[PDB]
C-alpha cells in the first residue's frame, strides 16, 4: 500500500524536476496541474471526465465549502471525496486568500479573521485545519495571510511574521488530530511579498517547523510575469529541495513553463475552466476566442494536435454555435478541452525533463504559442 | 441494409402497440420517447450520454435552427447529424407551432407565415420542407397550423382545412426532392381541435395524400389531460393502423401511459430536460424537487430503482447542493437522470405490451406514482 506521503524526484534539468508524490489515495505526477473544484465540482465536468483528461489531483477551497454546503455537513455525508465522487487526492486551500478576496466585511487579528459571507463566520489556523479535516483533504494548506500587492517592506514583514506564527499554529493543530496526521499531508506557505530577505526569513521559519511540501504564496496577485519570475528566481531555491514546491494560483501556460524552469512542481488556476466557459480555448498556437465570427464555419477541431475527446469529435463551428447560444454543452466541451490541454502541457513538460530536453521544449513551445 | 422506412408491429394489447421503425440511420423501438434538441443539442448532455440513456431518436426544430445557426450553414457544414455528433435518426418539427409560439410579430396567409425573430423571416410548406432537407432530418414533419385552444368550430374548421392544403403542398415538396424522398420519411399532422367531425375530415385528407406516419397535432396546448384523452379516444382510431402515431409535445409520464393506452407510438417533450435543470427529478414514487431542504442530507440516489449512471454514483444531497449553487454539473446530472427515467418508462411500456400485461403495468404505475 502507498504511504501517507512520499515525494521522489526521478529526473532534473537545471532547476526543473520531474517525479511523483505517493499518497494513500493515489500517485501525483509532477510537475502537476490541479483543476480547481471550488464548490465541490470542477465546473461542467463529471469527475470521470476530469480524470480522463489526465488530472491526478484536484483543488478544493476551505472558504467556499465552509459556507456552502458546510464543512460539518460534508463530514456527516462521508467527506468531500464521497460527496463529489472523486476518489483521488484533493488539495484544499486554507481560506486565508479567499476570505480577503471575496468577503464583504472582514476583521483581522492575531487570532484569525472574522468575515461576512458573500451571516458572520470565523477562520483561525485551528478552525481552518479543522475544516480541512472535516472535508477529508489529502493535502492540507497552512492558514496564512496573503500580503496584498504592492506592499511596503514594513507591512510585508509584519504580515509574513504573522503568517509564520500561524504556520506553527497550523502545524500543531494538524499534529494534534491523529487521524489527520496519519492520513493527510500539510504544506507551509512562504510569504514576504517581493522582498528577498523576507522570503528568506519565511523559508527559514517554515523549514524549522517542518512541512511535507512548501508553497510560494503571495504571487499571482497583480505583479505581472517579469516580477513573478524575478521573485521565483531567488525564492524557490530557499525552500527544501527534497519536498514539493507549489506555486499558488498560477497560471497561464507560459507562466507554468517559466515557473517549472524555476523549480516549481505544482500549479492550480481557474483559467482553463473559467475562460473555457467564456469562449477562450487554448491551442499550441496560442489561445483563441471561439465566439469570434471567423469560427462560424470552421470544421477543424479546437486544436489540430490535441488528443482530447472534444477534438476527436466536434468542430470549432459547432462549439462556436453552442457558446454563442449560451448552451451548457458549450461550457462542457470548452472546459474538457482546456483541462485536457493543460494536462497535455504538463505531460510534455514531464517527458521533456525526463529526457533532458526541457530547455528545448520551452523554447519551441514559446516560438509557436506566441508566433 | 435497412430500408428508408419500415414500421412493424410486434405485439398489441387493446389499442396499445409495440414494435420498431427501421430507417437508414437506425432502429427506433416503439412506443418511443424523443429527447428534445432544439438548438442542435439535448441540453446539458453529450450525444453519447443521450444514447446511453436508451434514446433511439431525438427531436430538432426547423424554427430555432433556421434562425441560429441557419439551415444553409448547417448544410454547408455537413448536416445536423455531423454538426452535433448524433448519427441516429432525427425527427424535425416543421416550424408551424414554434413560429406562433415564440415569434414577436407574425403575418399569416395561405402562402405561409412571415415573422420577426425572437430580422424578418418566412416559412411556407415549401420552405419548411427545404429547411428540413438542409438539416438532413430523417423524419420530416408536414408544415401545419396548430389551432389555438380553445377554438370555435368554425375557426377550427378553417384552420384544419388550411393545414390539409399545406399537407398536400408538403407532400409534393418532399417528393420533388429526390434525395430527400429516397432517404427520409414524411409524417402528416392531423388537426381539428377537439371536434370529432373535423378530426375525421383531417384523418381522411391525410390518408388520401398518404404519409409514412401520422401525428396528432393541436393537443398539449392547455386543454388538460381529461380533454386530451377524450380527443385521443376518437382521433387515434381514425388514423391508418399500420403506420406510426405521434402525439406532438406529450408529455408527463402519466400522459404518456394513457396516450399509449389510446394507440400512440411516439412522444416528445421538454419536461425531463427543462424541469431537470429547474430541480424536478422524476421517480417511480412521483416527481421530487431536489432544491427542497429535506434533501440536504439525503444520501439516497434520486430514485431507488433507477439504473442510470447518476443514481449509481451520486446522492440527492450532492445534487441538491449543485442545483442550489447553480452549478452546471447539477443540470447535467438532473437531465441525464430524467432522460434515463423517461427511457426506462418507455422500456417498461414496451416490455409490458409484449408480455400482454400493459393494463396491469399502467395500474401499478399509477398507484405508486400518485400514492
Ligand atoms: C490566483 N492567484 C492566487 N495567488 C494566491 C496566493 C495565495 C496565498 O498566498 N495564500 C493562500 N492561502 N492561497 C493563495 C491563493 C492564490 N491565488
Ligand atoms: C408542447 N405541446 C405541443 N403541442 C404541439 C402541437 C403541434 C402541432 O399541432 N403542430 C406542430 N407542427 N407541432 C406541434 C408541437 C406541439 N407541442
Ligand atoms: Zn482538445
Ligand atoms: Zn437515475
Amino acid at each position: 500500500d502507498r504511504p501517507r506521503f512520499s515525494f521522489s524526484i526521478a529526473a532534473r534539468e537545471g532547476k526543473a524536476r520531474t517525479g511523483t508524490i505517493e499518497m494513500k489515495r493515489g500517485v501525483i505526477r509532477t510537475p502537476a496541474f490541479m483543476p480547481v473544484g471550488t464548490a465541490a465540482t470542477v465546473k461542467a465536468l463529471k469527475p470521470e471526465t476530469v480524470r480522463a483528461t489526465g488530472a491526478d489531483i484536484i483543488l478544493g477551497n476551505t472558504y467556499h465549502l465552509m459556507l456552502r454546503p458546510g464543512a460539518e455537513r460534508i463530514a456527516k455525508l462521508g467527506g468531500l471525496h464521497s460527496f463529489m465522487g472523486w476518489d483521488r487526492p484533493i488539495l484544499t486551500d486554507s481560506g486565508g486568500y479567499q476570505v480577503m478576496s471575496l468577503s464583504s466585511l472582514t476583521k483581522q487579528s492575531e487570532e484569525g479573521v472574522t468575515f461576512k459571507s458573500h451571516s458572520r463566520h470565523m477562520l483561525s489556523p485551528e478552525r481552518s485545519i479543522e475544516i480541512q479535516h472535516l472535508l477529508g483533504s489529502d493535502i492540507v494548506m497552512a492558514f496564512d495571510e496573503c500580503t496584498p500587492y504592492p506592499a511596503t517592506p514594513s507591512r510585508a514583514a509584519s504580515s509574513m511574521e504573522r503568517s509564520m506564527r500561524w504556520a506553527k499554529r497550523s502545524r500543531d493543530a494538524f499534529d494534534s488530530r491523529k487521524e489527520q496526521a496519519e492520513n493527510a499531508a500539510l504544506f507551509g506557505i512562504q510569504q514576504g511579498s517581493v522582498f528577498e530577505n523576507l522570503r528568506q526569513q519565511s523559508a527559514d521559519a517554515l523549514a524549522e517547523i517542518g512541512f511535507d511540501g512548501y508553497a510560494v504564496g503571495g504571487l499571482a496577485v497583480g505583479e505581472g510575469q517579469d516580477e513573478m519570475f524575478r521573485v521565483l528566481d531567488f525564492s524557490v531555491p530557499m525552500l527544501p529541495d527534497d519536498k514539493p514546491h507549489y506555486l499558488m494560483g498560477v497560471g497561464k501556460p507560459d507562466d507554468i513553463v517559466g515557473a517549472v524552469e524555476r523549480g516549481i512542481d505544482m500549479f492550480d488556476c481557474v483559467l482553463p475552466t473559467r475562460s473555457g466557459r467564456n469562449g477562450q480555448a487554448f491551442t499550441w498556437d496560442g489561445p483563441i476566442n471561439i465566439r469570434n465570427a471567423r469560427f462560424s464555419e470552421d470544421l477543424k477541431p479546437l486544436d489540430s494536435e490535441c488528443h482530447c475527446a472534444v477534438c476527436q469529435k466536434w468542430s470549432r463551428a459547432y462549439i462556436h454555435h453552442l457558446i454563442r447560444a449560451g448552451e451548457i454543452l458549450g461550457a462542457m466541451l470548452m472546459t474538457e478541452h482546456n483541462i485536457a490541454f493543460y494536462q497535455q502541457l504538463m505531460q510534455k513538460i514531464r517527458d521533456s525533463i525526463s529526457e533532458g530536453r526541457f530547455s528545448q521544449f520551452a523554447q519551441d513551445f514559446r516560438a509557436r504559442y506566441f508566433a
